[PDB]
């Protein structure tokens, strides 16, 4: 377990928007490198980001981000003229701030947490196409001092689908019993789910952890969420359970039985998940 | 600046009346109705009777959330507390501060971003009543809460804001620095997500957090459904400045078809950079 | 009525999934007496309980809980070879836990909540065909200290019914003004809902109640929920507000009109509610 830093730094990335194998729409940190969920951004509060965005499709595409402080000609809207052309760059800056008291004594919230990116004019000046196909990332915001995880995922449910992945395909995730596993989930579209975990439980707060005895935050296992929400939390992988393929699934009884399905893979020390058989999966 | 304990008993006149269109609102006085209903403020252990009269030739009722009142004023058919029409009747809500009970456990007060509206127009839950317009919003304020420069109100109601067209907002103005409350309502049929470019808010009671232990949600999009009713103050444009910010569902259909609305924040001369109507 | 001591008891209970009338189904502590919602599972943090559980009916059933540890051979799922034949037995073993600092320095949560079991194997793999005819039921696991209620009264909205009931029958519940009332709110099925009680307002956290004034909880008497959400609360009946027939009701619309609507009937202590007439 370590601990984030305090942030201050000014980091530049390149973002390009291009099409994948089947239709789809990603981004990715190089040419030929797009995925669905986009790359990972990670930053820690007071953290700045230039993302100098290429535009490889032959429609316009933006760039929208939840959470972080950005002006509003980074905006990503057709609205604010912060869309890309077929071709173009664009340099969107993205900037964050830590917590603080305000000259009016209030204290004003920091950019930390569980949040996300994604596209706001394909299709639709709401980006209802872009997101549809693909065009949707994670960000994480750190505050000094949070626990850091040993392994990442995002788990977006899009739609009917999980990462835009075809009916009952997952994703599954691997661990070792006893790994910090954080999870990123993150919903898109027109429905609401319930996300839940077998075998697992977490904080229904910024960082899926109790801060300590006196935290009055929520212990759930199962949370509802509709388009655009965005939490995230880590877990100890097997806690109080063990080994064992642990799923997790939307709640929704039809969803989960049309295939918003995955494994949480949890193996002993020797590599062994007993019982397992993909077979009855 | 800062709220003060209540304890005020007040009155204030209420009338359902018809407007154009065929909906169908609450109002102060006479020809003033309005969708949203007027907005009621409170400060915890506040009484306030509320003086209806409906002047539609359908019974209307007055139901509260949030606030404490005898089932005499539950505003039901079930509990004889709808007006017939033309009829007039007085509804009393009452409001209470924390405090602990005897048994060691703390009594929570009434404070909240709370909501009235219908409840036997149509069908015996108000559904006729509130798909048309008759629903609006109730804040009761905890001693010491922070006072805003503005209170602007959002319901989404069905596939609407406000029971307005599609695409038509609303709009509503401020300026960089400005402390803003929104008041967010849902009703109807739908859940919804609340989304605001460019600000963030607490998922607490004030949507604001007391101080640097406060473990409450930073969030910007909050899944709401029928008769859930949040708020929260932002400084306008802090740390992201001037400019037409959007603020809309994020359903996706939802925004397409028109839950879209501005949240126009002004540089201090009342321009808005980048603002092409 | 007194406040939860702390757990670590071995306790052991047996459950019977059976038929009910017209091909509803149905958890029982005892064959003949299964139930909808199912009986209702209480522990202290740290309790381990054994479910001696056997299957009566005539295709395969299982049991699988929310927010409890279990390994995964109890994990109740098809999946994992956890399910239980026609006319099979099985133990199903659930732990729970104090919170506590983990090894790595970190709190860990307790086991305490408002939780809840249902089917995980029939008409489906994900139970949808047994959660939908009534195989689920309510598991509360107290913290230490915790506050007991008077009663406890379970609501599940699952799908468009409340305990499966027929529309427009409740159930309604009943209670004397000053009573402590613990809800025990469980959705299942298809559909998002939202929870609204007349006359009363509860905190948005574990317990229902805020522990004290820096408490940050919302207080709430409307909340979203969907499929295998669940939470519960404790109210002082009527406090505030009197005795009489407080309405409760899913607050979309369409579906209190369609009847997932019922009664808290808050007597006066001689027994009457003002107002109400059956
Ligand atoms: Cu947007
Ligand atoms: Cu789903
Ligand atoms: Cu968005
Ligand atoms: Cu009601
Ligand atoms: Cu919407
Ligand atoms: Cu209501
Ligand atoms: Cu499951
Ligand atoms: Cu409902
Ligand atoms: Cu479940």
């Amino acid at each position: 377990a370590g601990a984030a830093p305090a942030g201050g730094e000014v980091r530049r990335v390149t973002l390009y928007a291009e099409r994948l194998a089947g239709g789809q729409l990603g981004y990715g940190l190089e040419k030929g490198k797009a995925s669905i969920p986009g790359p990972l951004i990670e930053l820690n509060e007071g953290d700045t980001l230039h993302v100098e965005f290429e535009n490889t499709l032959d429609v316009p595409v933006s760039l929208h981000v939840h959470g972080l402080d950005y002006e509003i000609s980074s905006d990503g809207t057709k609205q604010n003229k912060s869309h890309v052309e077929p071709g173009g760059t664009r340099t969107y800056t993205w900037r964050t701030h830590e917590p603080g008291r305000r000259a009016d004594g209030t204290w004003r919230a920091g950019s930390a947490g569980y949040w996300h990116y994604h596209d706001h004019v394909v299709g639709t000046e709401h980006g209802t196409g872009g997101i549809r196909n693909g065009l949707y990332g994670p960000v994480i915001v750190r505050r000094k001092g949070d626990v850091l995880p040993d392994a990442t995922h995002t788990i977006v449910f899009n739609d009917m689908t999980i990462n835009n992945r075809p009916a009952h395909t997952g994703p599954n995730f691997e661990a070792t019993v006893g790994d910090r596993v954080e999870i990123v989930m993150i919903t898109h579209g027109e429905y609401y789910h319930t996300f839940h975990m077998h075998g697992h439980r977490w904080a229904d707060n910024r960082t899926g952890m109790l801060t300590g005895p006196d935290d009055p935050s929520q212990v759930i296992d199962n949370k509802i969420c509709g388009p655009a929400d965005s939490f995230g939390f880590q877990i100890i992988a097997g806690e109080g359970v063990g080994a064992g393929a642990w799923m997790y699934h939307c709640h929704v009884q039809s969803h989960s039985d049309m295939g918003m399905v995955g494994l949480f893979l949890v193996k002993k020390p020797d590599g062994t998940i007993p019982g397992y058989d993909p077979q009855e999966h």
